[PDB]
DNA sequence: CATTAGA
DNA sequence: TCTAATG
């Protein structure tokens, strides 16, 4: 956690490389099992031959790691931050839509910027377009205090859509988080479960109301159980509008959402700790049921859900506001 | 790890 | 169909 730090970070700086500039998934995924296990390690890494003892630790790395902690630095890793190649590869990315094989790609035929991006918005495709076009936004923090108003809207309308309508916002503000990155919002309804051979329109009822009243303002994708946009409070009585921000609409049926919303409300070690432990309490957790144990090694058959209370008693646990589901 | 776009 | 991109 901190002795073990400049390597790991060290390392992880050196992987990202790997995957993104380069396309060696493999190199990548190497410097990543060594950055996982030094990571484990009880003690400070002395030396390379030190460190190499592990499992995941070649020549290589090892090599790498003598000359982190002999001198304070890396020239591969000095070489790479100062090459503009990869600096744009890294840039680029950032870019809504944009993935390292984009990035690449535009590099290549020498789209490295910003502008670059603009100059040539035909060669990018509707996502990536709106992402090119809310860059600032996107990349600017969600105030709770807009979570609050975001979420209080659109509870308005999924109620008046329908009123067997069922929508929670999921994530860190469900867990009383000061800002957010994007809203998740999932949702549910009692004609669609397990069975009930969908009701896509159940999705597209709701878009249309967010829409229709302003709040959607752009759609990244659409499909007929998750969909993926833009939105926008309203720009009050002037002089101050408000930034794009990323929403995100997914249908569940009704037999499946307290895991999920267990689930999408971490927090992702609250999460895998009560998921460590539902396997002593004889069961198994994931995004969508629980399980009870069969010793002959696995056993299948999803309990009842009614309510994130259900999914605690199962495991005998304390149930937990999402308030102090940090861990 | 699953959904969407797209080409 | 595959393959990239989000989460
Ligand atoms: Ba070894
Ligand atoms: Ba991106
Ligand atoms: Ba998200």
């Amino acid at each position: 956690e901190t002795l073990n730090g400049g390597i790991t970070d060290m390392l992880t700086e050196l992987a990202n490389f790997e995957k993104n500039v380069s396309q060696a998934i493999h190199k990548y995924n190497a410097y990543r099992k060594a950055a996982s296990v030094i990571a484990k390690y009880p003690h400070k890494i002395k030396s390379g031959a030190e460190a190499k003892k592990l499992p995941g630790v070649g020549t290589k790395i090892a090599e790498k790691i003598d000359e982190f902690l002999a001198t304070g630095k890396l020239r591969k890793l000095e070489k790479i931050r100062q090459d503009d190649t990869s600096s744009s590869i890294n840039f680029l990315t950032r870019v809504s839509g944009i993935g390292p094989s984009a990035a690449r790609k535009f590099v290549d035929e020498g789209i490295k910027t910003l502008e670059d991006l603009r100059k040539n918005e035909d060669k990018l495709n509707h996502h990536q377009r709106i992402g090119l076009k809310y860059f600032g936004d996107f990349e600017k923090r969600i105030p709770r205090e807009e979570m609050l108003q975001m979420q209080d809207i659109v509870l308005n309308e999924v109620k008046k859509v329908d009123s067997e309508y069922i929508a929670t916002v999921c994530g860190s503000f469900r867990r009383g988080a000061e800002s957010s990155g994007d809203m998740d919002v999932l949702l549910t309804h009692p004609s669609f479960t397990s069975e009930s051979t969908k009701q896509p329109k159940l999705l597209h009822q709701v878009v249309e109301q967010l829409q229709k009243v302003h709040f959607i303002t752009d759609t990244l994708s659409k499909g007929e159980t998750k969909f993926m946009g833009v939105c926008q409070l309203p720009s009050k009585n002037d002089e101050k509008e408000y930034p794009h921000r990323r929403i995100d609409i997914r249908l569940i049926p009704k037999d499946q959402y307290y895991c999920g919303v267990l689930y999408f409300t971490g927090s992702d070690i609250f999460n895998k700790n009560m998921r460590a432990h539902a396997l002593e309490k004889g069961f198994t957790i994931n995004e969508y049921t629980i399980r009870p144990l069969g010793v002959t090694g696995v056993a299948g058959e999803p309990l009842p859900v009614d309510s994130e209370k259900d999914i605690f008693d199962y495991i005998q646990w304390k149930y937990r506001e999402p308030k102090d589901r940090s861990e």
